[PDB]
């Protein structure tokens, strides 16, 4: 029932994501010189360095907020892809599956701890 445990759990998950070769296109903000029309399609850019920095600054209150930003990385890749078979989008799908598999217990434990706190 530790209400704070999610933070280190998220730091360790981000470390795993950075070791995954599938995270390469998402480790830093999308380069507008490489993808000139990016901001014509994507309203809110997001990347894993920004997520890690927000967490380390103490600017996430819960793992649900971190999860929303990580999911935005994947939805941006889906919205920008010219094809469902594209390399970067295909990497986003595998990384998404890996993230979802690992974040599930973080979310469940945090929500359970918070319900216990408010019992
Ligand atoms: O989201 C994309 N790029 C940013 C992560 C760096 C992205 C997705 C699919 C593509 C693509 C780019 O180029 C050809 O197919």
């Amino acid at each position: 029932y530790d209400i704070q445990a999610w933070k280190k759990q998220c730091e360790e998950l981000l470390n795993l994501i950075f070791q995954c070769e599938d995270s390469e296109p998402f480790r830093q903000p999308v380069d507008l010189l490489e993808y000139p029309d990016y901001r014509d399609i994507i309203d809110t850019p997001m990347d894993f360095a920004t997520v890690r920095e927000t967490l380390e600054a103490g600017n996430y209150e819960s793992p649900m907020e971190l999860c929303k930003d990580v999911r935005l990385i994947f939805s941006n890749s889906k919205a920008y892809t010219p094809s469902k078979r594209s390399r970067i989008y295909s990497m986003s799908l595998r990384l998404s599956a890996f993230f979802e598999e690992h974040i599930s217990s973080v979310l469940s434990d945090y929500k359970s701890a918070l319900r216990f706190h408010k019992r």
